[PDB]
């Protein structure tokens, strides 16, 4: 079973941890990777019951299981803030738009 299901990806608690460490490490040291900038900021437009303060910072977690390192980020994303807890994790899939959705 998926610990995290966002569309046809499922995730499980240790990808969406191994997603994270790399978000963060990139964070910590003021570096980001890929066209669109990764990790940046996630302003939870959607307003989503996060129950970790802000700010909050997306990344983006792959079906391949590799860790993002610059080209498609894909539809996928782990939420983490500055305390490097984890958010949640959200997907454009299934979203109008550039909105999101939370992974079940
Ligand atoms: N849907 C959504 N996108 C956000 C938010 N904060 C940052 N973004 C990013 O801003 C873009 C334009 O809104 C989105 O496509 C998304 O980038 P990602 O593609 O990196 O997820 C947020 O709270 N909601
Ligand atoms: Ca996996």
């Amino acid at each position: 079973a998926c610990d995290y299901t966002c569309g046809s990806n499922c995730y499980s608690s240790s990808d969406v941890s191994t997603a994270q460490a790399a978000g963060y490490k990139l964070h910590e040291d003021g570096e980001t990777v890929g066209s669109n900038s990764y990790p940046h900021k996630y302003n939870n437009y959607e307003g989503f019951d996060f129950s970790v303060s802000s700010p909050y910072y997306e990344w983006p977690i792959l079906s391949s299981g590799d860790v993002y390192s610059g080209g498609s980020p894909g539809a996928d994303r782990v939420v983490f803030n500055e305390n490097n807890q984890l958010a949640g994790v959200i997907t454009h899939t299934g979203a109008s738009g550039n909105n999101a959705v939370e992974c079940t």
